[PDB]
């Protein structure tokens, strides 16, 4: 239900207040923006790589903090990796939209729950 930025770029409304997570989030927005601009195999692979790194990092912080809601969270991450992991360039228009919307809703609806808890 959250608004999708146009152009697709991270903004302060998305801040989680963990400098490393915020930088990772900015790179995932950029990853998707680059696939929008140039729907190539290298850009899709980059998106897969930065998202994988991000999930590993965010889950390691959630674990360390004995954050209570890490199981539903990790399930959402695993599902998204499964999905983008399976795409091939050029990504079709319906899946680019799916990715644009997915990130926006994942950050504001789920990552936002860990603000101040890590």
């Amino acid at each position: 239900g959250w608004e999708i930025p146009e152009p697709y770029v991270w903004d302060e409304s998305f801040r989680v207040f963990y400098e490393q997570l915020d930088e990772e989030h900015k790179k995932i927005f950029k990853g998707i923006f680059d696939c929008i601009r140039d729907n190539s195999a290298p850009n899709l692979a980059t998106l897969v790589k930065v998202t994988t790194n991000h999930f590993t990092h965010e889950e390691a912080m959630m674990d360390a903090a004995k954050y209570s809601e890490v199981v539903p969270h990790k399930k959402m991450h695993k599902d998204f990796l499964e999905k983008i992991g399976g795409l091939s360039a050029p990504v079709d228009a319906k899946n680019v939209d799916y990715c644009k919307e997915w990130l926006v809703n994942h950050i504001k609806g789920t990552d936002f729950k860990y603000k101040g808890k890590l």
